[PDB]
Order: C-alpha cells, then structure tokens, then sequence
C-alpha cells in the first residue's frame, strides 16, 4: 500500500535531516 | 513501483543507523 510506504519515506527522510545536523553541531563542539 | 518504494525505505534505515552510530561516537567525545 503506497501512501503508507510513501509516508514512511517522508518520515525517515526528515529524521535523517535532523540527525545529520546533529552530528554537524556535535563536530564543532568536538 | 512498490518494490521501489520498498527498497527506498530499506536504504533509508541503513543511513539512519550509520547516523545514530556516529552521533553516539560524537557523544562520548564530549
């Protein structure tokens, strides 16, 4: 079922952006 | 197309994991 899969993608993809910038923030401090 | 959507979710989990590992590494770092 497409929309849920489609939904899960848009879901994962946003967590990815938030983790990515976290690291980035962490690298400075360290 | 479904199998495409399916593969995208799977590829995104692998990125996510790598990411959490890193953020962890970076955490100890503090």
């Amino acid at each position: 079922r497409m929309k849920q899969l489609e939904d899960k993608v848009e879901e994962l993809l946003s967590k990815q952006y938030h983790l990515e910038n976290e690291v980035a923030r962490l690298k400075k401090l360290v």
